[PDB]
């Protein structure tokens, strides 16, 4: 494909316009100039969309790897991004959308584009910054990329992640998602980045509301019936649950919201993974809080973890088995 070159070099060309044009509008030199290039007077959507359906094949991904295509299209939403800001303008939209699919088919399974991706700071600011667009489709695209970039990551993607505040901008994202398809995609991520470090858990944990509406994901009423909302937001709480249980305002806020009675009938979920969720999470919270024991006894847990102690699946049975022993190790006075 010299097709692939022609697309790119169109690409880069642009991207050259945009850059003169920037350097001349750097934030200092504060006035401004009315000639700004239009990525629709260069017929650049049309170029990106190409590259876009050629990125679902590995064999155009190795050659579009050869000719820095991952470069390209990333310095592309940068600078449209960073030139027209949290636009609606639908050309600007679509534009980003394509490219921002583009760059979840060149990061699928490739460690080097994540973190050659993640190294490109000004384009992770960008992307982390459309989350606030208007578009819950264009927030369902950059959700996608955040979260192939946050799976079996290098130790620079993780801490760059981490730095350009991509957790804290997920959370507060997902709090204002209406459709299904796009709390997906965000709950993905966050279970992605959840799982990385302590400081991610924190940062989940330290968003207004995001406990509450955490927990509210355990009972979600998918039209779609599917489990992957309750899987995912069940998931994140699971790994979050380490830091919830040494912090007693955040117990008080899964108290509020009745989170230990929905995760005892999660035990008895078919779904394997909510199981699994609901074993891990009780078992965090089961530990260091004479008040939980004592609700988790008073509900009848002790009998419903001893059901799960024998079971195939490896997390169940350990789970179900350490929670059962942090209830038997702390009878409430009540009990002998
Ligand atoms: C290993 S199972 C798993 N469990 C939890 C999380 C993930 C995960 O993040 N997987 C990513 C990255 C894998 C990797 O880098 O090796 C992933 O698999 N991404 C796929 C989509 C997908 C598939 C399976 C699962 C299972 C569980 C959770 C999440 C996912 C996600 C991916 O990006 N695929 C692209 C197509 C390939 C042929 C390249 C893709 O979806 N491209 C579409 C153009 C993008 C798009 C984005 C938004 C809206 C519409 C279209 N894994």
């Amino acid at each position: 494909h010299h097709h692939m070159l022609h697309l790119l070099e169109q690409i880069r060309a642009y991207c050259e316009t945009c850059w003169e044009w920037q350097e001349a509008h750097e934030p200092g030199m504060d006035q401004d100039k009315n000639p700004m290039p239009a990525p629709v007077e260069h017929q650049i959507c049309p170029a990106v969309c190409v590259l876009m359906k050629l990125s679902f094949d590995e064999e155009h991904r190795h050659a579009m790897n050869e000719l820095g295509g991952l470069q390209a299209i990333a310095e592309l939403l940068q600078v449209d991004c960073e030139m027209y800001g949290l636009t609606n303008d639908h050309y600007s939209i679509t534009l980003r959308r394509y490219a921002g699919m583009a760059l979840t088919n060149l990061t699928f399974g490739d460690v080097a584009n994540k973190a050659t991706l993640c190294s490109m700071k000004g384009c992770m600011r960008a992307l982390v910054a459309q989350l606030k667009s208007e578009s819950e489709d264009l927030q369902q695209v950059i959700a996608s990329v955040l979260r192939n970039l946050s799976w079996r990551a290098d130790v620079n993607s993780k801490k760059t992640l981490r730095e350009v505040g991509s957790v804290k901008a997920l959370m507060e994202c997902a709090l204002e998602v209406k459709k299904e398809s796009t709390l997906k995609s965000v709950l993905s991520a966050l279970w992605n980045l959840s799982a990385h470090c302590t400081e991610n858990k924190a940062d989940i944990c330290a968003v207004d509301g995001a406990l509450a509406f955490l927990v509210g994901t355990l009972t979600y009423r998918s039209q779609t019936n599917t489990l992957a909302i309750i899987e995912s937001g069940g998931g994140i709480l699971r790994n979050v649950s380490s830091l919830i249980a040494t912090n007693e305002d955040h117990r008080q806020i899964l108290r509020e919201n009745n989170c230990l009675q929905t995760l005892l009938q999660h035990l008895k979920s078919h779904s394997l993974t909510i199981v699994s969720n609901a074993c891990g999470t009780l078992w965090n919270l089961s530990a260091r809080n004479p008040k939980d024991q004592e609700a988790l006894w008073d509900m009848g847990a002790v009998s419903m973890l001893k059901n799960l102690i024998h079971s195939k699946h490896k997390m169940i049975a350990m789970g179900s088995a350490a929670a059962l022993r942090n209830l038997m190790a702390n009878r409430p006075a009540k009990y002998k």
